[PDB]
C-alpha cells in the first residue's frame, strides 16, 4: 500500500496504516503532528504560538517526546496507564507540544466522524500522550481518537501572580490543541462540529477547567471527566501564589527582587537546570516532618484572569454561560493502591488507629486540605464506625478518596445539572487483569482502572478473560455514544439515567446496573464540616 | 476608610492613604506604577516598550527599585537630597521603569489638578524617584506630583554612535513616562492638559533636552530647569562617541569588531557584570594626575537623530518650533560644597594659590572644557582680585559654578526669550538647616539647596525654623503657580518679572526680591574668552 | 575633492574617490554598506531581515568583516585570489552582511551604467567580498562593480530538513543583496534594469542556483557561472539532510532529541563555539581514513522548498520559466592545483598507478560521487591510455575536473540553450604571473586563474607581461560586453559564437579563437556510467 498522506493547513502529514484484528479498513495512525510553535527560549512561560508550516511532506511516524518531567515517575506512570502490549520508551524535551490521531475513516472519500480528544492525567506534573493508544477505540466505535500533550510542572504552570507570567500555560496548550483540531481534524475524516474532550485525573481536572473557561468556548461540544474535577482542590491553587513562585525561584538560583526579573532568570535556565529543581522541590510526595500547610503539593491550575476569570467554586453559581453534555464519574476505591504507592503513603504498618490516623489526615493537608480542628469529628464519622483496626485503614482510604474525588465530582455534577444542561455520572467498580503483581487483590476499581476498558486494552494486551473483553467493548460504546449524541445510551446497552433531580447514575462493572444518589450521604457530611 | 483603587488604561491600581498636618483630605499615594515593559533581555539598549496589562488589581504600595547604579554613591546622594525625615534604602534592579504618584484630589470625584512630573538628578548615572516624597508639595499647593525613574548609566545612555545603539535610552524612558501621564494621569485626578516637567542637576538638563526634542512635543505644557541646562556640556557628549563605546565594551569584556557585535555582546552581559563594569570606569569621581583629555568624563545625552536632531547649541537657533513657558534658575554657590565633597576635589588646605589653581582648573577639563593656554586668562579675571589664599579657594569655586550653571543657564534662558516664549529666571540664596555637619556654615545657596524649599521638607523633617518654613511655602506657591498658569505669580507673593528684554530675575532667599541682568557680566566675558 | 555622498534607501552613505593611474574619471568607492540587519542572536539560521535605517551620514570607508570561517584558510584563499596590490588582513564576524561598490559614474549627474554583482566563491565555507577589488574593471569597461557577501559554513547552510531550519541562508542572502541592488544601485550611477551576476567556483554555483531559482527571477538580467554550476554535486546536498545536522549538533555539544531542539541549542552557542565545531568537522579537507560516503565534505545548498523546489537535475527539464543570457565557463585544468592543495591531496609523489587511483577516486566520493563498481570503468577510460605513472596523474586530476566542472557545466549550457536562451561557453587556458610560487609552471589554467584576467589584476599589481595585460583587457571587454547586451562580441575582439546546436565555444588564452563541441565525448561517456 501507500502510506496515508493527509493535507493540513500547515502542510502535508504522513502516517502509517494499522489493521486491527476483526476489521477490514485499517486505521490511519499519525504520531507527532505539531500543533504549536516549540515553546523554547523566550517562549517559556507564555501562551503557545502557531507553528510554522512546512514545505514538503512531514513524515509524522514517530512518537513525539514527552514534556520535561521526572523521568522515573513518568516512565512508571506510563507503565501503569498504557493500554498497548508493551510500554513505549520516551524521551524528554521542551519541544513536546504535539498530538496523535487515530482515524478509522476512509480518507479517500470525504468523511465526518465524531472526534474524541484525550487529555491525559498525571497531576499536571508528569504524563504523556503516546502512552494512550486509540487504535482499538477508533476502529471499534468509528471515532477519530486524538491524544494531545501540554507543558507540565514548572514549564506549564509556573506563575508569579502578577502579569509577568499569569500562568496556566499547560491549560492554554490544551486549548491550543483543540483549536488545531477545529482547523484540521476535518482532513482526517473527523468532524470539527462534534469534538468530545475527555480526561482522567489531572486530565480529568483540565477538562472541568476548560469547561468553565471562556477561551475553550466553541472548541468542543461534549466533555467527560474521569476521576477528578475542577473543584478538586489539590490541583487548583487559590490565593497569593507569589510565595510559591519565589520559593521555586530561589531554588533555581534566581534573585527575587521583582517578579519581572524572576521570570527573566528562569528563562536563562536550562532544561536540566529546571529538571533538577523540579526534583529538589519534591512534588507529588507528602513531606512527613514540617508544618503541613507549608508543604507545596504541585504547581497547577491558577486563576490568571484569562483562562479562568474566577475560581471554580464561583463560576458554578452563574447560569449565563455555554453548556454542553457532561459525563462525570468516579471509581469505587480511588485511594486504593496507585496514588498511595506513588506518593509513598505511610501505611506499611498494615492497620491504623484512631490516634495515628488523626495525624496522617492532618499531614495530608496538601491533598484533602482539612483543618486540624476537624480531624477528630472527621476520623470518627468514618473510621470510628468500628473498633476493628483492619477496617480503619480501609475506611481511611475510602475517606481520603471521598474528599478528592467523591464529594467534589458529585458537587460538579449537581451544579452542571442545575445549570440547565445534560449531566451523567458513573461509578467504575471493576478490577482489571492488566494490573500489577504488586497490587493487592482486595482492591477493586482503583484509580484510573476504568481506563483499560475505556481504551480497549482487552484488545491489545493479552490474557484478558471474555468477561473483561465484553466489559471494555461495552464502555467504549457508551463513551462513543456519548460522543455522538451526548447521551451514552443505545441498543444492546443497559439504561443509563440522566443525572437529574433523581440523581441516578450507572454502576459499571461486573453487573452494569443503574443506581441512585451517589455519595449523597457523604456530600452533605462535608458540606458542613468544610463550612466549620 | 478603604485603600484607593484607580482604573488605568493598563489595569487597576491599589494605593494607600496618607494624612498630613493641616489637611483633612488624605493624600493618595501610589508607589511603583510601571510605565513600561521592564527593559530586560534583548530589550536592553532599545526604546521603551509599552507595559503589559494586568488582569486584576495591582498593588502599587511598595517602593520601586532604582536602576542599577553605584549602590553606595547612589544611596549617599539620596540621603542628602531626600526631603523626608527618614531616608529609605533601595534595592537595585534593571527593572526600574516605574513612577510614583501623590494626588491630593479625592479620587471618588472628578478632578483635574495641574500635574508636576519630577525628574530626579544624579549625573544620569545615579538617583531615584522614591527619594523625593511628593506628599508635602501636593497637599500644600494642590497639585499632582509624579516622580519618575528613567534608565541611567550604561543602561540609559550607552551609545555606539549609530543605528545599532543610538543612545539616550534614558531620555526615551523619560518621554515614555510623559506619554504614560498623558494617557493615564486623568485617573488620579490630574489634568492631562497641564503637565509641567521640572528637574534639578542632571534632571534639570534632561528637562531642557525634552524642550529641544520633537518626541516630547505635546507631552508637557510647562518646564522648569533647576541648576542645569542643555548647554551644560558635561552631560552632553559631542563629536564621535564611538571610542567611548569601545572602551566601555573592552572594559565589560566584550568584542569590538563592529558596532553591532558590540551592542549585541553587552545585551548578553549581566546586571551584575555591567554593575561591576560601571564601577571600573570610575564615572563620577574626578581623577587627579594624567592628561585631562584622556580622562574619561562620562556618558550622556547624544545627537542620535531621534530625541535630538542636532546639538542643543544649534537647535536653540530656530524658533520655528513650538514653545512653552520655561523657568530656568541657579544657586548662589553651585560648586560650594555638595559636588566637590563627592568628586573628592583637591580642596582641603582651605586655601588655593594662583599657580595651583591653574593646574587644578585644567585637571577639571571634564567639568569645564577649557584649553590650558586660556586658563591663565580666566584664572585672572576671577582670582586676580584680593591676594588672600582663602578668598581664592572661594573664588575658584564661584569660577566653576559659573562655567557649569551660571553662563549656560542664562544663555539658555536668553535664547528661549528670543524665541518669543514666556521665560523666568531665578537665583537661590539660602542655606537650609537640613544640611550635613561636614558642611561649612559659610555656604549660602549650595547645589540642590532649593530641593528643600520645593518639596516642602520643612513639613516632613524636624526643626524647620519659621523662616525656613515661610520660604518653602513661598517656592511651592511660585512653582505650583507657574505649573498652573505658566506664570509664577499670584496673591501674597513678591513680583517675579519675566526674563524679558530688561532681563529681570528673582533672588529667592530669606528676603526675596527682584533684580536684573543676572550673571550678565560673566556671560559676556565667558562668551568671549571662548573665542580661541 | 570632497568624498562622494550618496543617499540610499535606508540612509546617506559616504565613500572615497580613488582614481586609477591613467583614467581621468575617478572611481567612487564604498565599502561596508549593510544590505541586511546583522544575523546575530535569534536571527541566526533564519532569513536575512532588511537593514535598520540610520539617522545621519554613514561613513563607508573601512572593509567589512568577512563572515565567520576558518581564519587560516580564509586568509590563504584571500591571498591566492586577490587581484589588488597588497593583500588585506581581515576580521571575522557573524555581522558580515555587507557589499562593496565601485561605480565609475559621475555621481553628480544621472548615469545608468550596467551593474555587475560579483558573488565570491570559496566552497560556501570561506571567502570574502573585500578580496576582489573592482577599481580596474569599473574603470576600464565603464560599469558599476559590486561585491556582495553572504553567510557561510554552518551559519549560512545548516539545515535540518524541516521548517525549524530549511536552510540555504547563504543563498537567501545573495538574493537579499541583489534586492538591495535593484532598490539602490540607481543612486550609484547604475541601471537596476541591467544587472549581471557572476561568480567563480561556489560563487558560480550560486549563479546557477539563482538562475534556476524562482525567487531570484527579476533580480538580474545576465548571468556568468565561472568554474561552477548547480550540477556540481559536492555543493548541493541531496537526500536526507537530517543525518548531517545530528552530526554537527553533536559536535557542537547539543542534544538531538528534535530538530526544533537542535537549532535552539545551536543558537545559544557563542560564535566562537560554533567556529570550533567548524574546525572540528574538518571541512574543505579530504578524509583519507574512514568511509567516503559517510564523510560529509561540507554542508551546502539544499532543496528547502523556498529557494529550490527541486533538484537542479529536475529543474532543467522544465523550459516553463524565465530565461536570461547565460555564460558558463570552465578552465583547462580545474583540479590541477589550487583544489588538490587546499584539500591536502596525497599526490605529493607526482605520480600514481591504477591500483592507487582506483582507491583514490573512492575516497574522493564526496566530490566525484562515483560508485565502487564504476571505479574500474572510469579509471580504465582516463588512465588506460598510457603507462607513464606521471601522466596517469594529470589524467586522474583531469578526471576529477571533468565530473565537477567539465561535464556538469556543459550539461547546464546544453540545457539552457535547449530551453531557448542565449548561451555561451569558454575554456580559459592561461597561467597568470600572479600565481603562487608553489604552483608548477606546467599547470595551465587552474581553478581561479581566470579571475586575475576578469578583474584586471594586470593593472593593480606589478609584473604583467605585455601579453597578459592584453589578455586581461580582452576578457574584461568580453565580460562587460556580455553585461551590456547579453553578448560578449564587439569591435576588435575575436568572434565568439553563440553556444547553439553546433556547440561552439571560445577558447581564451594566449591565442584566442573559437572551437566546436566542448567536452562532447566527456559528457557522453560519463552520462553512460552514471546511468548505473
Ligand atoms: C527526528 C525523528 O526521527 N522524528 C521524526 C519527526 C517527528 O515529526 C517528531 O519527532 C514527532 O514525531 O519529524 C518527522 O516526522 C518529519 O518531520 O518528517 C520525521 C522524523 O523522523
Ligand atoms: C518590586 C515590584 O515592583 N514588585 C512588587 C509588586 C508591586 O505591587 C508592583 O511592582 C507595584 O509596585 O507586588 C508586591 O509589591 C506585592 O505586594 O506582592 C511585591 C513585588 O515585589
Ligand atoms: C559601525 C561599525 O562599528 N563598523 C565600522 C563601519 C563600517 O563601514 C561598517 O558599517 C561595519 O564595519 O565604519 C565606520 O567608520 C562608520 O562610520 O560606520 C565605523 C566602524 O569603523
Ligand atoms: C494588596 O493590598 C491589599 C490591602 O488592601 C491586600 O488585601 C492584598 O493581599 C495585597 N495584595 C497581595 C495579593 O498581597
Ligand atoms: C566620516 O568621514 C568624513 C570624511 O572626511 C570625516 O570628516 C569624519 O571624521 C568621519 N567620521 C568619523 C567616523 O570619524
Ligand atoms: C519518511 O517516511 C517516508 C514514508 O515511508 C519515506 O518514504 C521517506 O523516505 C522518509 N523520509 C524522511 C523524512 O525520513
Amino acid at each position: 500500500s501507500s502510506p496515508p498522506v493527509v493535507d493540513t493547513v500547515h502542510g502535508k502529514v504522513l502516517g502509517k496504516f494499522v489493521s486491527l484484528e476483526g476489521f477490514a479498513q485499517p486505521v490511519a495512525i499519525f504520531l507527532g503532528i505539531p500543533f504549536a510553535k516549540p515553546p523554547l527560549g523566550p517562549l517559556r512561560f507564555t501562551p503557545p504560538q502557531p507553528a510554522e508550516p512546512w514545505s514538503f511532506v512531514k513524515n509524522a511516524t514517530s512518537y513525539p517526546p514527552m514534556c520535561t518531567q521526572d523521568p522515573k515517575a513518568g516512565q512508571l506512570l506510563s507503565e501503569l496507564f498504557t493500554n498497548r502490549k508493551e510500554n513505549i520508551p520516551l524521551k524528554l524535551s521542551e519541544d513536546c507540544l504535539y498530538l496523535n490521531i487515530y482515524t478509522p475513516a476512509d480518507l479517500t472519500k470525504k468523511n465526518r466522524l465524531p472526534v474524541m480528544v484525550w487529555i491525559h492525567g498525571g497531576g499536571l506534573m508528569v504524563g504523556a500522550a503516546s502512552t494512550y493508544d486509540g487504535l482499538a477505540l477508533a476502529a471499534h466505535e468509528n471515532v477519530v481518537v486524538v491524544t494531545i500533550q501540554y507543558r507540565l510542572g514548572i514549564w506549564g504552570f509556573f506563575s508569579t501572580g502578577d502579569e509577568h507570567s499569569r500562568g496556566n500555560w499547560g491549560h492554554l496548550d490544551q486549548v491550543a490543541a483543540l483549536r488545531w483540531v477545529q482547523d484540521n481534524i476535518a482532513s482526517f475524516g473527523g468532524n470539527p462540529g462534534s469534538v468530545t474532550i475527555f480526561g482522567e485525573s489531572a486530565g480529568g481536572e483540565s477538562v472541568s477547567v476548560l469547561v468553565l473557561s471562556p477561551l475553550a468556548k466553541n472548541l468542543f461540544h461534549r466533555a467527560i471527566s474521569e476521576s477528578g474535577v475542577a473543584l478538586t482542590s489539590v490541583l487548583v491553587k487559590k490565593g497569593d501564589v507569589k510565595p510559591l513562585a519565589e520559593q521555586i525561584a530561589i531554588t533555581a538560583g534566581c534573585k527575587t527582587t521583582t517578579s519581572a526579573v524572576m521570570v527573566h532568570c528562569l528563562r536563562q535556565k536550562t532544561e536540566e537546570e529546571l529538571l533538577e529543581t523540579t526534583l529538589k522541590m519534591k512534588f507529588l510526595s507528602l513531606d512527613l516532618q514540617g508544618d503541613p500547610r507549608e508543604s507545596q503539593p504541585l504547581l497547577g491550575t491558577v486563576i490568571d484572569g484569562m483562562l479562568l476569570l474566577k475560581t471554580p467554586e464561583e463560576l458554578q453559581a452563574e447560569r449565563n454561560f455555554h453548556t454542553v453534555p457532561y459525563m462525570v464519574g468516579i471509581n469505587k476505591q480511588e485511594f486504593g493502591w496507585l496514588i498511595p504507592m506513588l506518593m509513598s503513603y505511610p501505611l506499611s504498618e498494615g492497620q491504623l488507629d484512631q490516634k495515628t490516623a488523626m495525624s496522617l489526615l492532618w499531614k495530608s493537608y496538601p491533598l484533602v486540605c482539612i483543618a486540624k480542628e476537624l480531624i477528630p469529628e472527621a476520623t470518627e464519622k468514618y473510621l470510628g464506625g468500628t473498633d476493628d483496626t483492619v477496617k480503619k485503614k480501609d475506611l481511611f482510604l475510602d475517606l481520603i478518596a471521598d474528599v478528592m474525588f467523591g464529594v467534589p465530582s458529585v458537587i460538579v455534577a449537581r451544579n452542571h445539572r442545575d445549570a440547565g444542561a445534560p449531566t451523567y455520572m458513573y461509578e467504575f467498580q471493576y478490577r482489571p487483569s492488566f494490573s500489577s503483581d504488586m497490587k493487592p487483590k482486595t482492591v477493586i476499581g482503583d484509580h484510573g482502572d476504568e481506563l483499560f476498558s475505556v481504551f480497549g486494552a482487552p484488545f491489545l494486551k493479552e490474557g484478558a478473560s471474555e468477561e473483561e473483553i465484553r466489559l471494555s467493548k461495552m464502555v467504549m460504546k457508551f463513551w462513543a455514544n456519548f460522543a455522538r449524541n451526548g447521551n451514552p445510551n443505545g441498543e444492546g446497552l443497559p439504561h443509563w439515567p440522566e443525572y437529574n433531580q433523581k440523581e441516578g447514575y450507572l454502576q459499571i462493572g461486573a453487573n452494569t446496573q443503574a443506581a441512585q444518589k451517589l455519595k449523597d450521604k457523604e456530600v452533605a457530611f462535608w458540606t458542613n464540616l468544610f463550612a466549620k
